[PDB]
């Protein structure tokens, strides 16, 4: 059936799409992991499909089925691995996922390749992931797949838009982990999937220039939060959603031309 | 409030496991050609809405489904060559299974249903188990128990088979993308299949052993085994009354409260 | 001469490649307990034995076999917890098949059949023989041919199924140290058997699903799954002419002088 | 000395016998850094640093991962320069794993690692966790890791002020920059020619990546921003300032 | 009664080993070129020949041996590019006898000695015990003991080595082939060596080091790296006794009841 | 310098260009050498070894592994000695594999090996192997490997006469004794201390191995054989015997 999504079409369909030389694909990846009090544990992989989805719409590409599952939560950036929920894979499980789908991709015939990470500390294995596929590739004889890797909250640079999420100054991604960036986005996309009421306040969470293994528990705000999220709102979540959609769809035209 | 791990917060789910009889069920399928008249995703669909009713029905949690799966297979898939297949291969498959189990355990759960819904699945599947416990022997657990099972092998009775196919049964390994699974899909995600675009031929017959590399020409060129042109809604809601009472029954024996 | 390649010199096997069209076949077995009345490495045996007679029919050549193959599966050898029973994980198997075609390959050689005789090496031996073809095609090679067939699916014949079973045939899996594989080592090895150890029980029954760790209670204790009391030499014979004469006719098809 | 590969091993036994000895672990790479710098950067800068910290705490320092992970464009101008000798994820991750349960072997208990090249990061964070969980099923699990990035410990806005006085544009346009090119000018003058330095802006990147790598993309002296501003002045500081703040911070995770 | 592991039941197997203080021996060979004169199978042969004879007088059990060993080298065994040499990658041969010492130590097992018959194995088998006794260790297991050894290093007794080399001899590094191996040979297996084919060509010279990929014009053309003219049937019975003889006390020694 | 690690990539590359540089890859170990010797001697002395060879030919020399291959008793000691940091076999493959692979990324055809670690070898090979296997699957096959054991250049009976009068035995026993203490004493003579030196007799074992590792089976001190008769006298003959084959072996292998 025509959708955007790999997994709604026939291989007919897919086939076709594919026939034209030029066809752009994007793979989600993300995690099941801890999100606080407030929110469901597939935020990871909801919001860059969500954004994947309305990408590929507005330029005419398709959607893989996403990772479900990523790399190890880091403490200072996602909590820490030890909350029960967060179900991790070893990195050279992730790395070998992403480099089996670009090898079977190369085979159908596809050349572009859109990765969009939802889940922070995924980078570097699907970046190996990458790697490793296109040497096997040039061995094969192939040099012209092309591949763009990124993460849709890099797109949310603009100080105008900063501003308006955070009225009262930007820390970084640093510590945006169940903050008000990802709940602002559940709030205009899954809203029946977050509940503002039970959203723990408490400052930012800080943490040394160093990290400690194995990791400790005390190190980290008990919600599993590192920032409030009590700002959060569907109007911000709305923002967002358009400014990456908007800048990730003009990045692919960019590197993706017909 | 579901079955869904991933629609959880963690508290949520931290409560339930808490419980210390909690049942985790997990679905394993793969992105596969399905003929002229199906999505490429049946066999994470079907798998994950057996998984679905069962864990209503009996009071588990189901984990976020495995997307992509082993090579697919010329006697039973149609083979590997086919555009939109999208293979793991069995390592990365069996990896992804053992370091799901690793850390369940680490939760503290320790009761977890495999539900396969693509063929070659089942031996990499039970690798990932083995070299699981294994490990978890290693750091002092043994009280970790599973159930792996492709949901098709709970569709046995005569009386069943007799209405799905009232002209003769040729087995599992001639049933990609035909009258079972059609009839499935036609009963749980009728949106996703055009019984119209079925192209209608005869079962496809192969020797008793296979050949590498796989020879196109000995597959149907729509990709399927057998004609799903006998496939209905009715049909798919037997083999789903049948499917998820019988996987029910097992969990309920296998993991009692 | 001989027809098994270690019996041979590098020379004479040299010869024998450069025809251009020379069939090599490796049998793959497995160290496992066959009940109170086999030996273990019946798996390894028979194979070989089958490998052996076709390969002298034909005209082609039989690399060592592996001795050591998969886990032995409850439902389908008794389980992997019997003492005696000696395997290898997945990975294992399948980088030793791998390596042992690209080997091949380097001969020049282009031609393998891989008969298994253990019921669970089938997918890992499919692994191996992917990635193997994977690397031969990074290395330019595309023109080697593998067959790959467990020995015990060419005898599907009413006809021989009757002769061997008048009351009745349940399956593969449950012919674990029954009547088919006590018969072919009657007329093989037979001191290698003694029927007088034969515990006759009812043949074993089995849910839809496997449990994991395995559960002891669940396998007869003898190790079997089915009586072999009613095997015999003249029942071997039968099932080694229709296997021997079954491969070599399936050999001669795909692999034409 | 405080090198581990310096001592006999009685020396070395006698150490960790003591119970509460600190062994220290540099992780580099052999990367290009501009027409200015020698490729092993990434090796003696953190060694040096370790060196130092060793010293003022009595800590050991083991011999340093020469190579590490790929270079990447954002981060250190990219894999397709010439010199640039980068392993696989699996075998850095593996080498890290493989040394610390070595050093479970010989019963010491604590360790720093201090990497020196940036991508190393998550590779090496695999290999302690691969390694922590190799030690719980031996039965130890007391063995603890701190883990960090030397050029971590200069944030204090008025050393930056000092380094920087037009701005800061984070660690990750500073490949064959300022820090690292002050910090060889203090140590080893001689494998730094400032003289050859490829005056340029600092490279701006849109917010992704593209495989394969494209040449154009990068600066070509394969540096990320200039270090013409670079000295021994700013070294000295620098220097000061992590081996002060990375012995603090071990004396306080590893109090004796 | 016999002292294969392969030919007994589970039950004898098990009665052995839950006897205490049972040693298993493991032969690990390979299949290689082996001049004009000789078959490729040699190197599984002689080890498996001289543990059954020692397992026949210290009552050990001797495990199916490896087939396949590590690549060949030009100094020792002529060079990885000799057709007929069949040879594992590094890792799948430390992964073979590492699986299997986990499993004898699930048998209850808790002796083993691996007996080599291919110089380039050693290493590989070494990393295969080490990997498998930390494995061992984590399991909580402390008490598996093993003992690795190339059957040749037995023979080290000055008069013996008079008896066998009048004219001197030149080490192990150029016996590949010659003397040593062709005289077991026609003392074990006459069948397999035919004299009248050999080469008598002067030792191999190699410079101090090695090149790759490896240079087919350094190796003698036959793939011997020294003449077997003067083997003989009665210098085999000689190294024959003598490693059995060694080999038997060495174990006595370290594994007394 | 001869040390690609010193070079800027801007030299490096200059030198590749030429199109028949010889890199030289020292691979070592950090290991226990008895009482009187620091434990990377296995790296110190064959990257000596190189250096000189290096400036006599015009190679380079790239930066040395570190850690090797596990100790084994009857050639090295044993891996239960503390300080001894062994990597599994995987590792050090996967080691030389990457790098084979990096330097044919950079055009480089020609590589010399020097192990100085008795247990490095086969895994070496293997990594040489699966190097090559990859670089054909690339598309390349002009890339040559000359692998070598500096200590298998002192064969001459002159040499060895002169080295050790009261009669040789062999390398397997040779683990801390006269031969590496005498080029320590010649090259590093800071990092030995010969007054410590045990002198016991020469280590005599069965043939055969034990594992688990028997503790009781290698001298105490660590050593196969005593270094009390090593001099820096008989060091620079090693050195200058080594240094001059190895030399003449490359230009024979790897001609102008
Ligand atoms: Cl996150
Ligand atoms: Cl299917
Ligand atoms: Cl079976
Ligand atoms: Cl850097
Ligand atoms: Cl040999
Ligand atoms: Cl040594
Ligand atoms: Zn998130
Ligand atoms: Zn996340
Ligand atoms: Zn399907
Ligand atoms: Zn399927
Ligand atoms: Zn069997
Ligand atoms: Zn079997
Ligand atoms: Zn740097
Ligand atoms: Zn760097
Ligand atoms: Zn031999
Ligand atoms: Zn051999
Ligand atoms: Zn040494
Ligand atoms: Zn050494």
């Amino acid at each position: 059936s025509k959708s955007v999504f790999v997994g709604e079409l026939t291989w007919k369909e897919y086939e076709a799409r594919v026939a034209a030389g030029d066809c752009v694909l994007m793979l989600p990846v993300g995690a099941l992991e801890q999100h606080g009090h407030h929110m469901c544990m597939n935020v990871d992989v909801l919001l860059p499909t969500a954004v994947c989805k309305r990408v590929a719409e507005r330029i005419g590409a398709l959607v893989m089925p996403g990772l479900q599952y990523g790399y190890k939560s880091q403490q200072k950036s996602g909590g820490g691995n030890h909350f029960p929920g967060t179900t991790s894979l070893d990195g050279a499980t992730l790395t070998g996922t992403v480099q089996d789908i670009i090898r079977e991709l190369a085979r159908h015939g596809a050349r572009r390749l859109v990765l969009m990470n939802g889940h922070y500390q995924n980078s570097m294995f699907i970046v190996e992931g990458i790697d490793l596929a296109l040497r096997e590739l040039r061995y094969a004889g192939i040099q012209d797949f092309k591949v763009v890797v990124l993460s849709y909250w890099d797109f949310v640079k603009d100080p105008a838009v900063i501003q308006q999420l955070y009225p009262e100054g930007f820390l970084g991604w640093d510590i945006e982990h169940g903050g008000v960036f990802e709940t602002s986005l559940m709030l205009a996309l899954y809203p029946d999937l977050v509940d503002l009421d039970r959203v723990v306040d408490h400052p930012p969470a800080t943490f040394p220039p160093y990290d400690v293994f194995p990791v400790d528990p005390a190190r980290t705000p008990a919600p599993g939060t590192l920032s409030s999220a009590k700002t959060a709102s569907r109007e911000k979540g709305e923002l967002i959603l358009e400014v990456c959609v908007q800048g990730i769809a003009d990045a692919i035209r960019e590197e993706f031309p017909p």
